[PDB]
């Protein structure tokens, strides 16, 4: 049986869980099913990496080559303006969500845009990454480290930069087999530069879309019916829609930002709501019951 009171990982302060009963049931299951039946399903920014770290905010996946000494400052300007202008827009509370759609595939056109002109090569990703600020979230080489032993499924749903975000975890000595990238991956040239974007954008509110086009991976994991879904936005609850058959989904929120404004509606979507936190501890907790 599963108590949340007798977790000391559930104590934390950061915790925030509208319904316990509920999550207590949704984790025996996912205990009662074991290895065989689970798979993850995650976000990569400000979900698997921190927020901020000491006492300092960190780099996103994009923030990592907006910073990098192949960008120039003038199109840093750029870029914050950008962000500036169309981050209102994604926080405007009167606009729906699929008003906003036009706006976010235009802001992550226009910030693409800006770094296809700046020159980036393959072959500097590396060391753009390892001069990084980057962070993973404490606890990460236990999370990945018990999944890759157990050989759970691990489907990282980014609206990133996918080559970037491999190279961190590549560099961080976790990314194995089991471990799956969905993500913006980058275009390159003859040279090896790049000149582009492969594939649909995946932004912020279109999750479902990518989802659904990842037919083939999740039909492979028919019978990986437990789900553990970690996001921090809205837009990542729709990150399961692809998934063949549900017996129990988890669902996991980073509230990192914004926090007096959304914590209601987080703790009403998500299972359980961590509060700027930067760890893996409560994620990992269930896994050690689990596994
Ligand atoms: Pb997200």
């Amino acid at each position: 049986a599963v108590h949340l009171k007798m977790m000391p990982e559930f104590q934390k302060s950061s915790v925030r869980i509208k319904n316990p009963t509920r999550v207590e049931e949704i984790i025996c299951g996912l205990i009662k099913g074991g290895a065989a039946k689970l798979q993850i399903i995650t976000d990569f920014d400000m979900t698997l990496s921190r927020f901020s770290y000491n006492g300092k905010r960190c780099p996103t996946c994009h923030n990592i080559i907006d910073n990098c000494k192949l960008v120039t400052d003038e199109c840093r300007r750029k870029l914050l303006q950008l962000k500036e202008q169309y981050y209102a827009i994604e926080v405007d509370p009167v606009l729906t969500v699929e008003e906003k759609f036009p706006y976010m595939v235009e802001w992550y056109t226009k910030s693409h845009g800006l770094l296809i002109e700046q020159g980036i090569p393959k072959a500097k990703l590396k060391e753009i990454v390892a001069d990084s600020d980057v962070m993973l979230k404490e606890g990460y080489e236990n999370f990945f480290g018990k999944l890759q032993q157990h050989g759970i499924p691990v489907f990282i749903f980014s609206a990133g930069i996918g080559d970037v975000l491999e190279e961190v975890i590549r560099q961080a000595g976790v990314y194995h087999s089991n471990v799956k990238v969905v993500s913006n991956f980058m275009d390159f040239d003859e040279n090896g530069v790049l000149k582009g974007f492969k594939g649909e954008l995946i932004h912020v509110f279109n999750k479902h879309d990518g989802a659904l086009k990842n037919t083939d991976y999740f039909s492979q994991l028919k019978d990986n019916s437990n789900i553990i879904l970690l996001g921090d936005s809205q837009g990542d609850l729709r990150m399961a829609d692809g998934v063949a058959n549900v017996e129990h989904i988890l669902k996991i929120g980073y509230l990192n930002d914004r926090v007096d404004e959304l914590l209601e509606k987080y703790m009403d979507s998500y299972d359980i709501v961590l509060v700027k936190e930067e760890s893996l501890e409560v994620v990992n907790s269930i896994l050690q019951k689990t596994l």
